[PDB]
């Protein structure tokens, strides 16, 4: 398994675009992986399909795409035509798709399925996403079964504070969108606060601890 | 770290109810467990507020809550009325709040935050969520860092995604929302889905094979 801040594994794998290897083809970039457990299966069409839908949304922020499941490159081209259809967007896939045979990264990033295995007793993966920042470490991840299709509005939802924490000294409060109030972060002093945030609030709570504090979104 | 489909681990700890072993605190019913990395952080303050406004939600889903940060119960039971406050409901916590302190927890569930430290220098846990089945094993987890809130109601969407399709052959597309229509699973035949699921529609695809196979919510 990989845990929050890792190094993503350098990995090298055949893919829809040919041989490639991970942090090459990442670059300094923004990055998401995501898996799932089979082609020609249902939910997995769903879920590619609405990628293409919001292919557009990822490339404005910056952010590289790239699937994955344990099936071979030819069927991945084969099944892209039915993704593509299901998506209603015509035109070339947006993103490559990782030919994971040997169950090599299905193993090492701890995503495989607990339930979904092959006829033949091979494992698969499950449903996971892997945020990765351009400093190539894990920044966010979801593990998600077979059973449930994900929602991808809420990873977009995650770059957008994902993005926003990196470059400024505030925190996400529970159920933020972008353009909302966020949190200033504990470790910002009041009177760096006076500069930095000239509009902060401090709620008072019943501790009497000085911590809630509010700031209107900063400009990033 | 743990795995989807692992028996979660029947840890003993103390917490803001007492010392629990967590397979029997948890008993016959689906679990969340939720992390933040520390009391009287604001962040944290929201989220554990949003989960009091929610519990009705997941008490009618059979699902019991219980939070977790590093910290001591002291500490719990004294933020605790600051969660209250915020958010806006009267009476007691409705979740109990673990105390990890040895951190041996953050490390077994692979859930140390990336950034987050004591000024002590000891690891802090991120903002996971571990949804646990009837029978102890992890069907779901998250991993979100300390700069970014939780979203809740995802929490509650997939809830119901994995009740679902614990009792029906059938599995949740990208963005289901409960009363959607389903994808019957690959597994069923064409003969069985006349029974099952006489509703049933077939998608043509490119490919011609049969698998996109919509129905309402059983």
């Amino acid at each position: 398994g990989i845990t929050l801040g890792e190094v993503f594994p350098n990995f090298e794998a055949d893919s829809t675009i040919g041989k490639l290897k991970f942090h090459d083809w990442l670059g300094n970039s923004w990055g998401v992986l995501f898996s799932h457990p089979r082609d020609f299966t249902p939910v997995s069409t769903t879920e590619l399909g609405r990628v293409i839908q919001l292919e557009g949304d990822f490339k404005k922020r910056g952010v590289k795409l790239i699937a994955l499941s344990c099936d071979n490159v030819a069927d991945h081209k084969e099944w892209s035509e039915d993704v593509k259809c299901l998506s209603g967007v015509k035109g070339d896939m947006p993103y490559p798709i990782i030919a994971d045979e040997t169950r090599e990264l299905a193993v090492k990033l701890g995503m495989v399925d607990p339930d979904e295995r092959t006829s033949t007793g091979m494992p698969l993966t499950c449903r996971a996403v892997f945020i990765i920042g351009p400093d190539k470490k894990l920044k966010l991840s979801i593990l998600y079964p077979a059973t449930t299709g994900r929602n991808f509005s809420e990873i977009l939802r995650v770059i957008d504070s994902l993005q926003l924490t990196a470059q400024k000294k505030v925190a996400t409060p529970a159920d933020w969108q972008p353009g909302d109030r966020c949190m200033v972060v504990p470790g910002v002093s009041a009177e760096e606060a006076k500069t930095l945030f000239p509009n902060m609030e401090v709620k008072a709570v019943p501790s009497g601890k000085g911590y809630l504090r509010y700031t209107p979104q900063p400009k990033s």
